[PDB]
């Protein structure tokens, strides 16, 4: 077993054909364009491999055994480390000027990055919903794909996404049981009391400060009490402005507030990594847009791509938005030894 | 064609075969090990493509037309940007623990990085000398290679290296003509006078401070005057402690000292990027070492051999680094009045 | 001269006071928040130092001596290396969770990043226009500043910006002289001829959907390229702030783009590249800042929304340099510069 | 307060005095040299703040409550994120050429990085032992310091280091109890049996060079693995400074390595990983510092050579955590921990 055979370099290093040269007009920088995309695709393959392995752990029930949490978080962390490298990798393609790109751009049609099967599979397997995607040229993204590739993309839409698998796990988070620690019941009561206490403090001296604090209080009150409005949540779900079930949201908040408790330490890291992956995917899209602009100019692909840099494409937006519902520590329902050892 | 066909993804994305799985014992992390190496090899191919294009510009005479210096420096800069990414790329393989690596390491034998043809081609084309390589297991590096691969490696050794092509260009640097700006003659004269003047000043509170300055002066004097010792240079060349001809060294120093002159601005950037490539190659080797250590331990010695590769022995453009040693006060630098400037 | 004295560490390392601790409730992560900002501010000071030195080289005429172009480009390159580090530096503040931030956030009011004098000085000196700034809570940016700080900001608004100094230099670019190489006149003629030739080819084809598509594309390309020679349209887009460089400076920039390999234009071209780099890195700084405000405060608190608005071409000072990609033409249409004239671009 | 007051910018941004300018010969790049060091020192202060807080958690017994492990690992992780930035930060000082550095270097004497209090405090608090430091010009590092600074450094040497505090915690790792899971007893037995089995396998092979090699390899691997159970060899390697951890702490570390997926060991394993990360990044810092001294001053006691000697395992405090890779065995040799005996490692 030789290095080159083990790595199948007879394939990897014989996959570089310049279209400019095939048409009798070799342009040096086309080689860079090819390699860059090939490297992205290798790493997309690796991300898919990690992500599919994690989906499997959830889907088959292995995640129920908490011994598997280290591997889950290590692999999700690994995805974010790869995505960071992929963001940095744009720095290489930025050494190609727009003038040099323009010398071989004509030979590219009818190819586009849009046709990256793996990029789509990745979006779908994380949990981008087809109905929420921004249309390209007034049409669905999958119409750009055909045959088995179209079929694979459909499977990736219909099979359970990372979002759905995490959701189901969040729904089982310990502590939500009304008969048990009764997290939600206690949280509602403590926030009500907390707000009442604050109001009383505010009620007494009249000044600019008071005027502001009253307004702030009213806004904070509206936000925090809205958390207990399950109907509003259902409505925002139907519009796609939220993604997690109400119960899963409760699970996530339980993990956030009790993160230090031993059984929640690695789960909290997992939630953190999920947000990280969303943020890095967005950064990838942002860096991609800025580079399309520098190469093709304004006037559109550019405008479509800019539209993808939105909360529409943030699958774990609900994990980000839990910051909105932070409260002072002393309002958090206490978890003393009496009710401590369940975690 | 369409994206997948244009990029020949039917090849690139069907090149992942886990030996652990071929032997009925699939280990998840083996996939990462394969992809990481495949990505390194794609970028090595790109570096070779840039470097060969630059060697060709020198070798075919195009570099003589100074309009081509922007392309030369852009491509060398591009090599450095790729190397930076390759250094950062170790962060991905560091997400594999030694315990997990140990689950599939057995299936790797007898394969090794030592068998990376492209890495060797890159070393050779930059200018690593075979006689200066540290031996591993009392073995020649090319012993690990056979067939047309061994042939390619031989060509890479025998064809002109980047070092040699840069050397030849440096030897033609304007300003060295004895009948012209006479850089070397004037520099020797100015440094001699400069040192004499300083000595006189030092000759003055008759204290240990004076003594210390005396000692420093004597050391600085020895260093600076050694620059004009062409025989010493030839001797250090024969040992491989320097690499550039004496004349090329003079060219480089001309570019260093007159870097702001318009004809030397982009040449100076080129010299800077050559040093950058040497620094980044060494950084790659160092990051590689630290990772071998974390995975195999000090015992498994590859670790120690690799530590040895982090040495000036593997720095092709060491002469460009060492020109820092011969910095002098600005006012000692032979003046280039616009009248003379005209040539630059 | 000792290290600590030379670096005035008695100042730098005695500037960390946690408000949480001043109010009898020390919160560990506040220290990180202070240091992070202090490090940003040190690097902003360094960016201002480089940028002021480069402004001065332009303003005082030193840039006319082309010996100084290496220093100009090295310092602008240095600014972009610093900005890259500043973008990476957000990775440190991302190790603070929103829950931990929430424990000391109350002690921060009424302080805000908006009160960073240096950040505003940097924006102004590069060339962000006051009239183009997006209002925050229907307020002017300078109203958050008073006394000498307000005065400094005003000077930074009134003094020549990097954009204006680069503009003036671009207007002097060799090759534009109608009596000389006559770049503009020749470019207009070559593009007109080039378009005419292309039209004839397409016209020769037989009516088809494909031919229509070619005709449509041709018509778009034609409109774009010929719009470049419409000086009045340029003046109009200037007045709206959709462009920033004078028409003549735009000509200079395109001259440098197309003739970048000519010796006198090699370092100028790198300068143009570094100016675009600085714009892109500034935007990336703003973007990374936004994403982190979101993670800490949530969708509304909107700060998030105002900051998202700052990530726009409205804040890109060198937008015109980016948009020269729009006007790329086949290489063979570029007016030739044989040695006959090339000598004017030798040095 | 206001931003500038809160961050004490009246201190931070009035700490830049160029010695070149004080002596009537301002050199532009000296400003960069000052700011770069000031930024390093801010981040050293932050690293000390995190490291001291973690030492305190160990020293005061708080680490005994496993609820605190998340905070411990987040802060050590944060130290490694800062160190990574500090490694990248050399890229800024690399935009200063040796020629430009040479224009102001004369004004620096007698200041040096050697005089960084915080850098020494950091080395000492992690656990660099004074007896293992390479001497520079045959002098102790502390001799470069006086007054309160010398006193601070003494405290840093005499107080419990991170190494010592982690050692004590590792010694208490669950599973080592002879009367309990008896990890060490079982590991010795399983490795002995494992080696016997392997010997039989190889001996069964047909006479071949491959067999001969496997024999030799086996003999080497056998010596290595069995040497682990030689506590006297360990004491000897301790004396020479080739190991740093007590024998029992090493057992704890290996317990965590092999049983990392067990819930109680998941975050402990991450801690071990972060300790190695910090050591690797400290070494990378020293390496990048060396390469830059070389680029500025040339090959030439020679600072270069002293510094090069610092880039070695003698300055890696947690070298033992790296070297546990030497003692990896097939998974199936690891003493089994069924739920029957799994209970003690469940939260
Ligand atoms: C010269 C550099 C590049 C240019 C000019 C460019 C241009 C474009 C354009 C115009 C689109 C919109 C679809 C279209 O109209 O064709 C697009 C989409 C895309 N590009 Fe790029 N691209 C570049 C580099 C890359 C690289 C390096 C990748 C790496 C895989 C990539 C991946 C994609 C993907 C996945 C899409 C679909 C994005 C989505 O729908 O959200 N591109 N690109
Ligand atoms: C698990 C990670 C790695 C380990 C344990 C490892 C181990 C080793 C060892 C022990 C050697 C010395 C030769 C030998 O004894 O076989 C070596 C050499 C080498 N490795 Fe790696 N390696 C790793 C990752 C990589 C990666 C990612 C690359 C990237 C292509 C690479 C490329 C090389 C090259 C080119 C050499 C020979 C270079 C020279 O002779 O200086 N290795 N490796
Ligand atoms: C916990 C981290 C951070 C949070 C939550 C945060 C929050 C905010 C918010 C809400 C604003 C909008 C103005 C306001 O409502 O007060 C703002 C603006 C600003 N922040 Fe931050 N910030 C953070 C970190 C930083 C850092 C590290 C810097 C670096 C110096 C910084 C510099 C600024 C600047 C300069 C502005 C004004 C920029 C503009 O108007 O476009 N902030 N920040
Ligand atoms: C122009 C750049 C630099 C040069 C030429 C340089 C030079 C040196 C030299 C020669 C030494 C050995 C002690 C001596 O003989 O004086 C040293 C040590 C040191 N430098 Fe630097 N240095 C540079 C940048 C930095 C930076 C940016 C830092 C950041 C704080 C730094 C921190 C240190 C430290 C802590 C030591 C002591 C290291 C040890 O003993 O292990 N230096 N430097
Ligand atoms: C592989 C192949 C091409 C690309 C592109 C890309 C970028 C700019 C382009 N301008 N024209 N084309 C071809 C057209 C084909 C039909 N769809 C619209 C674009 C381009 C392609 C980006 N990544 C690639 C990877
Ligand atoms: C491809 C395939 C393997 C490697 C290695 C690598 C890393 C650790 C190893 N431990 N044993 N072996 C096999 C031996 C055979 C050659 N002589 C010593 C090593 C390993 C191989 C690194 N890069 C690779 C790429
Ligand atoms: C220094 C000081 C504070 C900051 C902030 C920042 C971030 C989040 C905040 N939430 N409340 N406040 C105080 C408000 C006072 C009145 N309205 C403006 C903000 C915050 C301040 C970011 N960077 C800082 C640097
Ligand atoms: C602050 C101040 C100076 C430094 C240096 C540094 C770098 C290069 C030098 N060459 N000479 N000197 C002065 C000598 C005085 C003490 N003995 C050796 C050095 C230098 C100082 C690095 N970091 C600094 C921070
Ligand atoms: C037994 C369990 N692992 C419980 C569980 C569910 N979600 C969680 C989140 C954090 C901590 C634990 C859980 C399971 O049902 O999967
Ligand atoms: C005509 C020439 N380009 C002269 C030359 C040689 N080396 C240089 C270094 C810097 C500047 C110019 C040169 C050539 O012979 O290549
Ligand atoms: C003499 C001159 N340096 C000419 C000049 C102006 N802009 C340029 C751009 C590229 C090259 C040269 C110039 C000056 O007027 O500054
Ligand atoms: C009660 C305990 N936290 C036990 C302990 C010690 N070291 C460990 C390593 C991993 C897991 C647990 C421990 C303590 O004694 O600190």
């Amino acid at each position: 077993l030789i290095y080159g055979n083990y790595l199948h370099l007879e394939k990897v290093l014989n996959a570089q054909e310049l279209q400019s040269e095939t048409k009798g007009n070799k342009i040096h920088d086309e080689h860079l364009f090819i390699i860059t995309h090939q490297a992205y695709e290798l790493w997309f393959k690796q991300i898919l491999w990690e992500l599919d392995s994690v989906r499997e752990i959830f889907q088959n029930g292995h995640v129920r055994d908490e011994r598997n949490m280290l591997k889950v978080v290590s692999r999700m962390h690994r995805v974010s480390v790869i995505l960071k490298l992929l963001v940095q990798q744009f720095s290489i393609l930025e050494t190609m000027t727009a003038l040099d790109f323009n010398d071989f751009r004509e030979y590219l049609s009818p190819a586009s990055g849009f046709q990256s099967l793996q990029f789509r599979l990745l979006e779908n397997k994380i949990g981008v919903l087809q109905n929420m995607r921004v249309p390209y040229n007034r049409r669905h993204y999958r119409d750009n794909f055909k045959g088995e590739e179209n079929e694979l993309l459909l499977k990736s839409e219909q099979e359970k996404t990372l979002l759905e698998l995490v959701e189901a796990w969040l729904e089982r988070t310990p502590g939500l049981e009304p008969h048990g620690f009764n997290f939600w019941g206690k949280l509602e009561k403590n926030i009500t009391r907390g707000l009442e206490e604050e109001f009383i403090r505010i009620q007494a001296e009249e000044s600019e400060e008071k005027e502001e604090q009253v307004a702030e209080f009213q806004k904070q009150k509206e936000v925090l009490l809205s958390l207990f409005d399950e109907k509003r949540h259902e409505h925002l779900l139907s519009k796609g402005e939220r993604r997690l079930s109400y119960r899963a949201l409760q699970g996530a908040l339980m993990i956030y507030f009790y993160r230090e408790e031993p059984r929640f330490q690695v789960p909290f890291q997992l939630l953190t990594s999920l947000m990280d992956i969303d943020s890095l995917m967005t950064k990838w899209r942002y860096n991609h847009v800025c580079m399309v602009h520098r190469m093709l100019g304004s006037k559109s692909g550019y405008h479509y791509l800019r539209s993808t840099v939105s909360d529409r494409y943030k699958v774990f937006v609900d994990l980000f938005n839990l910051s909105t519902y932070l409260i002072p520590r002393h309002w958090i329902p206490k978890m003393n030894p009496t009710i401590h050892k369940f975690l």
